[PDB]
C-alpha cells in the first residue's frame, strides 16, 4: 500500500522509462550533494522527473530536485539519480530500494556512488578522497537494515553475503587513473561507518569510531550498496572528506553544512573528470 | 489494531489451544532452521496451524511452515513452535511477543531455543555448539528492543533485569549430558551478539565484534529470551556454529545459506538426541 | 496526521498556554522520576494537563501524571514538564519534539534536565551525581535519531552540530554551587550512553560500554538535548547514579526499579536545593 519494491512494481517503472527514452543503460550513477556537475554534461540526455514515473517515491515534503537522467558519457550509456534519497529524511526501506531495482531491470551492471563524509583516520585531511573497501552498518546491526521485510526473490537471496560488495578491480582502476593524472596523493582507501543521521557525529561518537577501526563516517551510500549487491550489481563508492572530526574535537572546531559545500566546490571539477574517465575505461 | 500482545489477546489464543488439545505443557521449544526433527518425534501430538489460532500473527507473505505442536517428549509435556518468526522478516514487537506470552498462560516454565550463528571467537569451528551465557543486543541499544511500547503489567515489570536470563543450572545440565555421551569437545560457552539482519556480517563488522568481546553472532533468539525473562520463564539457548567469520575473512571465503544448511544437516541427529535428554532430565 | 512537530502546530499549543497563564518563561525544566519535588514548590503556579493542550501527545495508554507547570522559582520564570515522555514507551520522534519546540516559542533560552542512570566508570557510586559533558547516541547511529524525518526549517538546520550541546559555563556554575555547599565530593563529569531500553543493560553490554569510554548509561535525555540544541536552547543535564553496573556484575547483584527509587528518595531534597540555586544564579 506504500508501494513495495517488488518485481511487478519495478517493472512498471522500467516500462515507462524505456518508452520515454531510447537508452538501455549499462552504468548507474548516484552523486553527492554539490558533486552532480557530470549529470549536466550527459550527452543526448533525457530528463525524467521522479514525480512522472509510476511507483517512484514521493519527494515533495523535502522539495528540491528529483530527476532520473539518461544519456551517454564517454561513449557509454548511463542512468543517473539527480537528487538523492537519504534515510534520515524518513524514506522507508521500500522507497530506497525501488530505484536501484529499476536500474537492474533497465540493464545496469555497475553502480558508481559518491558522497561527502567526515574523516576519522588521522591520515585524512579536508579535500581528500577515500575509496571505500568495506563498511560498518550500525542501522543494520540495530534492526534498521535496508533489507528488513519480505525478501523479493526475483532480485536476490534472503541472506546476502557482503564480502565482495565493493568491487576490488574497480578500486584498482580508480586508483590507476589518479596516478596517471598525478593526484594519487589525495586518494586513500578505508572502512566506512554508516551513521543514520542527521546530526553530525558528536566528539565522543567520533572517538568511539576511531577505537572501532572506522576510517570515515557518513549518512548515506550503505543502503544503496546493499540493494545493489543483493541483485548482483557491482559497486564503486568514493567519499570526499569534508573535515577530520578527531582533529576538530582536539581543537574545539565546529563542522557545518556551509563548510561541507565549500569543500565540494573545491573538488567538484576534479571529481567530474575522474569519474568521466572511470566510466570510459570500465570493463564491459 | 495490529493486535497488541496483551493479557486479553493472549488468553483468547490460549483458550482456543486448550480446547483443541488436552496438553498442559511445562516446556516450550523453538528450533532453528534445519534443526526441527525433534518436533516430528513428538508423541501423541496435536498440530495446530498458526492461521487457525485467534490473534496469532499473519505469516502468509513469507510463506513456509507455521504450526504449534503439542505432545510428549521423554514423558514430559511440551509445546513447540514449528516455523520461527524472525524480526528481519518485518514482524513487529507485538507479533514476536504474543506466542511466548501464550506459552506462559498455558503453563510453560522453561523455554529451550536453538539457532544457527557465525563464530567470532577463534576457538570456534564449523559444527561446534555454544551454550549462550549472555548477550549484546544491538537492536535494544538502538531503540528497537522487543519491549519498546506500553508495558503489559500482568506479564512482568516495566524495567526487567537480564542478569539471570540464561539459567545457570540449565547450562550445567546441558554440559553434563554432552560429557556423558563424550561429545563435550564440541561444546563451548559464549556471549551472543544480536545482528538484526538479514545480511550476514561484513568482514569489518566481524572484526568489530571481536574487539567488543562477542563470541558468536546471529539474527534471532534475543527477542524471545527477553520476552521469556520478562514473564518469569527460564531459558536455555544453544547456537550451532556454521563457520568462523574471522577466519573466513582472513582467507577471503564467502558464507551462504546453502553452506549453513549443510552444517545443520551434519549435526541435526546429535542435537535432537541431546535436547531429548535435556527435556527428560529437566528439574520439575 | 499523527501531528508533526512543525511551526504551525507548536504555535497553536503555545497560544493556548499563553492565554491560560500569564507566565513568559525563560527557563525550562524536565525532572527524573522521584526527582520532581521542585515542581510542587513553584510559586504562583498554573497546572495545565497535557490532555487539555492542542497538539500535545496522547499519554493515556501509559497513564500516570502528565502536566505542564508554569510559575516562579528564585525570582525566575519557568515552565516544567511533570511526567516525562520516554521513547521506550513507544512515543514517536514528533511527540518527543513538540513540547520542547513549544518551550522555544514561549521564550525558553535554557533547559535543565535530570535523570536516573547506571554507573559504568569505576569512580562512580550509588548516590553520586554526573554532570554530562557529551554523549554516545546508539539510537542515532542506528537510524532512530529523534530528528529523522523532514526538517522543520523555522526551528533549526538540517544537519546540527552537537559539539556544544552541553553548555560549558552551566557545568562550571553547577559545580561551583556544589563547592559552596560542600558536597562536591559527590559530583563528577562524564560521557552519557543512550540505551533505548526498557531492559536494564546486561552485564556484557555494561562491559562493552566500559571498553567504549562511556561513564554512565541511561534511557532518556539525549532526544530532548538534540531537539533543544537544534533550536538554539542551552542545556544542563545531570544524572543521579543508582548503582555501579560493572561492580554489580562482578558480585552478581541485580538492579531493580525499587532500588532505583530508593536512591532517588535519598538524594531528592539535596537535588531540589541545588537546582533551585542554579535557577537563581543562571546568567540572563
Ligand atoms: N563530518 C562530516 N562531514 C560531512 N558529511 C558528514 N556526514 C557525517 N559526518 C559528516
Ligand atoms: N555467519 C553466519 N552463519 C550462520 N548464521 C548466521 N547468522 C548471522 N551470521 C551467521
Ligand atoms: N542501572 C540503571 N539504573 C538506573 N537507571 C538506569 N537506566 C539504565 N540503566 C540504569
Amino acid at each position: 500500500t506504500p508501494v513495495v519494491a517488488n518485481y511487478e512494481n519495478a517493472s512498471m517503472a522500467a516500462d515507462y522509462i524505456k518508452r520515454v527514452s531510447n537508452v538501455l543503460p549499462d552504468i548507474g550513477i548516484i552523486c553527492g550533494s554539490g558533486l552532480g556537475k557530470l549529470i549536466e554534461e550527459i550527452e543526448e540526455r533525457k530528463v525524467i522527473p521522479y514525480i512522472n514515473i509510476p511507483n517512484f517515491p514521493k519527494t515533495t515534503v523535502a522539495g528540491h530536485v528529483g530527476n532520473l537522467v539518461l544519456g551517454s558519457v564517454g561513449g557509454r550509456k548511463i542512468v543517473a539519480m539527480q537528487g538523492r534519497l537519504h534515510m534520515y529524511e524518513g524514506y522507508s526501506n521500500q522507497e530506497i530500494a525501488l530505484p536501484i531495482r529499476v536500474m537492474k531491470l533497465l540493464g545496469v551492471r555497475v553502480l558508481l556512488i559518491t558522497n561527502l563524509a567526515g574523516g576519522i583516520n588521522r591520515k585524512l585531511k579536508s579535500g581528500d578522497f577515500v575509496l571505500i573497501k568495506g563498511h560498518i552498518n550500525f542501522p543494520g546491526l540495530g534492526l534498521n537494515n535496508v533489507l528488513v521485510g519480505p525478501n523479493q526473490d526475483e532480485f536476490g537471496p534472503r541472506f546476502p553475503d557482503l564480502s565482495n560488495a565493493y568491487d576490488r578491480l574497480l578500486q584498482q582502476l580508480a586508483l590507476k587513473i589518479a596516478q596517471e593524472n598525478d593526484f594519487q596523493d589525495l586518494v586513500h582507501e578505508g572502512v566506512y561507518a554508516f551513521n543514520g543521521g542527521p546530526t553530525y557525529e558528536s566528539p565522543d561518537e567520533s572517538n568511539m569510531l576511531l577505537k572501532l577501526g572506522c576510517d570515515v563516517v557518513g549518512m548515506s551510500t550503505v543502503p544503496e550498496v546493499i540493494i545493489a549487491c543483493h541483485c548482483g550489481i557491482k559497486v564503486l563508492a568514493v567519499s570526499l572528506i569534508a573535515n577530520n572530526s578527531i582533529l576538530d574535537a582536539e581543537n574545539d572546531v565546529s563542522i557545518n553544512h556551509e563548510k561541507v559545500l565549500a569543500v565540494a566546490e573545491k573538488r567538484a571539477d576534479l571529481l567530474q573528470m575522474w569519474f568521466k574517465e572511470i566510466i570510459t575505461r570500465l570493463p564491459l
